[PDB]
């Protein structure tokens, strides 16, 4: 019943014309997909990107999430979440952890992978486009509690936990190749992506149409604005509030007939929206960085 958390990837290069990486490990004599256990304080996407680079030598950009594999181990239950990950280069060198890496088209990869669950991941990988662009919709971090004033406090800041959530979100959002930054017109939303702003040296665009008060006054304008942002070149991060996100996500998924595998709305959480030719093809809910 104790869960060991891990993450990994279908790492690919070049539609089933791509090649995917399959690794061999001499400790187990197995062929499998690269993956590994989360370190203290990592989230799954951070661990996936790190373990990809450690086991294959390649850097990569994560995209669509491809489901979860569990299996019993002496410690309890091993849990692996998998992402599609596009190689951004690197070179493999054999060692004692991983002694071989082969790049295979999907069909021959399916023959090489010994675990049925890995084959299931790879089937998911091919079901939808993999060369995707990415929108990251983030609910701001923890910011104490609303006062008894009607509606909303413009300037309430992140609390200490929330500031730490903001710092922890840099690595997670960098894992998906975030490039451009947007925040609803509340201090707490800006402060959530300010650490990422500093890392990228990028300015945070301000978004009055995406606050809770605006969504409630004019939801059509909020939806239009999301699409406008998503249509721009780059991979945008959009930080907004709890009353806004569920409605926007549900609307987009409905219209494009995308089924989210997980759902939630926690402060510090992230929705990874994968697009192919402007069409939504994945909506993946990630837990806040300090929650399970
Ligand atoms: N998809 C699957 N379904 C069922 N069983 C699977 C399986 N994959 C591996 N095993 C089987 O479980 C045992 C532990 O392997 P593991 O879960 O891959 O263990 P691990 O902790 O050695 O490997 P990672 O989780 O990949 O850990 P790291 O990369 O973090 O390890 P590191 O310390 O080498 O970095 C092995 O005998 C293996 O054949
Ligand atoms: N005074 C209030 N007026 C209206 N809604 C409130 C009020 N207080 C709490 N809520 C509701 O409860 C939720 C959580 O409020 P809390 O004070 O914990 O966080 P918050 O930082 O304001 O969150 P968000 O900015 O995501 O709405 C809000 O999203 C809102 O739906
Ligand atoms: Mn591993
Ligand atoms: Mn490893
Ligand atoms: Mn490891």
């Amino acid at each position: 019943k104790h869960t060991v958390r891990a993450a990994g990837a279908v790492l690919w290069r070049d539609p089933a014309t791509v090649e995917v990486a399959v690794i061999h490990r001499p400790r187990y004599d197995d062929w499998s997909l690269p993956k590994g256990k989360l370190d203290q304080g990592e989230t799954e996407p951070v661990a996936a990107a790190r373990e990809i680079h450690e086991e294959t030598g390649h850097t990569a950009v994560l995209g669509r999430r491809l489901g979860r594999v569990t299996y019993p181990i002496p410690q309890g239950t091993k849990r692996v979440w998998y992402w599609a990950a596009k190689s951004t280069g690197g070179d493999f060198s054999p060692n004692d952890e991983v002694d071989k890496l082969v790049w295979l088209p999907v069909d021959a990869a399916m023959d090489q992978l010994q675990y049925p669950d890995d084959r299931k991941v790879l089937r998911r990988f091919v079901k939808r486009p993999v060369d995707t662009k990415t929108v990251l919709v983030v609910r701001h971090g923890t910011a104490g509690r609303r006062s008894r004033y009607k509606g909303d406090d413009r300037k309430r800041p992140l609390d200490k936990r929330g500031r730490a959530q903001a710092e922890a979100l840099v690595a997670q959002l960098m894992a998906f190749g975030a490039t451009t930054l947007y925040a609803a017109d509340r201090v707490r939303c800006h402060q959530t992506i300010e650490p990422l702003a500093q890392e990228l040296d990028q300015l945070i665009h301000n978004e009055p149409l995406l606050t809770e008060e605006a969504y409630a006054a004019d939801h059509k304008a909020a939806r239009k604005r999301l699409l406008e942002i998503a249509g721009r070149p780059g991979n945008p991060v959009i930080c907004t509030q709890g009353k806004v996100i569920p409605g926007l996500i549900e609307w987009w998924c409905e219209r494009a007939k995308v089924r989210p595998e997980t759902t939630g709305n926690r402060k510090g959480s992230t929705w990874v929206l994968s697009l192919s030719d402007g069409e939504l093809v994945g909506a993946d809910y990630l837990s806040p960085p300090d929650e399970k």
